[PDB]
């Protein structure tokens, strides 16, 4: 089957995979390089054999196609994917009054008490960013987040470069292109960051009148992570490749180090004793073509039909 | 054998490998995504099937370490591997004198007569670069190449990074991280460049004590190419497992674009007919430690025996 790829990478983890710490402090066992292809016109590599979001994965993708930054988009969406690293901000910031939440990650994770308050400051957080122009424009705003990487890279000299639309026309005009690159790590950025980009680069490629795309992830969450990450660029690959007029190809997916936390154990070894079912379709408006100027009506998956979704304790 | 994983890309390439044109205008069998590991315990990976220059992987790579950009460096080493570019901007400047060297590249593959003055300003150019101090300084420099990507990468606050430098203290103090990344890929210097990186980067890894290293390769020419692109790098995975008092692990080579241009097919042919010899012993300096001040002296290959080396013309 189409995801079988994911299975396989799985099982690899949790046989040769060695244990190896991490920042969250949670164990995990890991492999560093692996490479998994996925023939897109096979079908949407959105996994069956467990229930995905694909209206998280759909919109976080338009938030990044618009070149936006902004949470506030996402929660009208009911995409809290980002509300996480926003809320810090507004926490240590001098304007902020209420309770303590230090570490409120693994804090939240152990206390039922503490878990509580924190889903109230969040719950206003949110109510604000979403009603309160200004507050949305000083803690709504990310910065430095994919849509700004890929379409307003800042330049020395003061400007932006959208290299996502550059590349996008490279395609249209230079098809046979092997510096159809988008980055998304920049180096004197990366030493402040609290997360570097995961999708550190891709690279288009077309041959046959079809575009692929291969995908360089520098770590990744094979239980978690993983089966959105691999949505994501799939969807990607086909909203460029209907941009350009051309067909799909297949994604490839590079791993650096891909890990499987300690506490996702029981849960993947269950995953791997379901069936796959036939792979989704994936369907775009024909009419509309301007990617960048897409919304969640325009993208369509039809036949998805999966596994009861499999419940796991984050890593923090 | 260690080598296998090459002579296998070289022949998945003539399979499979489908007619995709090239900007030197010259043929090419391309695949899109591939990967290949080496274990570095095993020994090093400089092909036995034929025979590769090792000091002119060994002095170019120090030329990187050592953060130059200086063609002197190279031509002091009988390195003459750059003097291409460099020799292109003494051509195309206003104090430039000599024959037309308009497109002297597939001009010289072709015409004798032409060839021969090529040869006559090249070897006067890289006279002066290498006695004429201001010379050098004005058209021995390339600017942007390895050496600045990696030691001396500008910022837009007018910095410089030493990505590298800086890298190396994060394997001594934060072994287990998975943001060991060096890009050598910059958004606002690609368009104007007239070769955007080959190797876009590459991240470190550490487990068990063993150091390993990825890299990324945009585009490579499976021929030539790849032969020395392999050295430099397990090369490089040696120096800083050196320095930072770890073992080797393996060498894991991705990439975009894998071409074999067509008028290579017959030597690779051949090539692919020969049996790989035992892979040779790379040796480093016990005494010295700090890489970035490695001559060549500090490394030395031991049991190198390849097999006579096979001439290719070069695609332009
Ligand atoms: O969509 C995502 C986002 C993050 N990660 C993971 O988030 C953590 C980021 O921290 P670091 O280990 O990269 O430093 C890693 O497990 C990775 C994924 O696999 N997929
Ligand atoms: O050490 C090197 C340097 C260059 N290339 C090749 O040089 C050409 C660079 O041009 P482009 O196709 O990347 O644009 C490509 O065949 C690649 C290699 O394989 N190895
Ligand atoms: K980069």
């Amino acid at each position: 089957m189409l995801e079988q790829p994911y299975l396989d990478l799985a099982k690899k983890v949790l046989d040769e995979g060695h244990f190896k710490p991490d920042r969250t402090h949670t164990g995990t066992y890991s492999i560093f390089g692996h490479q998994m292809r996925f023939d897109l016109s096979k079908g949407f590599p959105l996994l069956t054999t467990k229930k995905v979001p694909f209206g998280l994965i759909k919109s976080e993708l338009l938030w990044f196609l618009h070149g936006d930054t902004n949470i506030r988009f996402l929660l009208q969406h009911r995409n809290h994917i980002w509300d996480e690293w926003a809320f810090e901000k507004w926490v240590k910031s001098d304007e902020y009054h209420g309770p303590d939440m230090t570490d409120f990650g693994h804090r939240s994770q152990k206390d039922p008490e503490f878990a509580a308050v924190y889903h109230e400051e969040m719950a206003k957080f949110d109510d604000r960013v979403l009603h309160d122009d200004a507050f949305a424009a000083k803690y709504g705003d990310l910065g430095l987040v994919y849509g700004s990487q890929w379409r307003a890279w800042h330049t020395s000299k003061g400007d932006t470069i959208d290299q996502l639309g550059d590349v996008i026309e490279q395609i249209k005009t230079h098809p046979y292109s092997t510096r159809l690159i988008v980055s998304a790590w920049n180096p004197e950025d990366v030493p402040t960051m609290a997360l570097p980009p995961c999708h550190t680069l891709y690279q288009f490629y077309v041959n046959d009148g079809k575009l692929s795309l291969q995908l360089y992830q520098r770590s990744a969450d094979i239980f978690l992570g993983v089966p959105f990450n691999i949505a994501s660029y799939a969807l990607l690959t086909h909203l460029v490749a209907h941009e350009c007029g051309l067909e799909v190809g297949e994604f490839i997916h590079t791993f650096g180090d891909a890990h499987l936390y300690v506490n996702h154990l029981d849960q993947i070894k269950e995953q791997l004793s379901r069936t796959p079912r036939p792979a989704p379709t994936l369907q775009l408006n024909p009419d509309k073509h301007d990617i960048f100027d897409f919304d969640m009506k325009d993208i369509k998956l039809l036949n998805y039909d999966p596994y009861p979704a499999i419940k796991a304790p984050v890593a923090v």
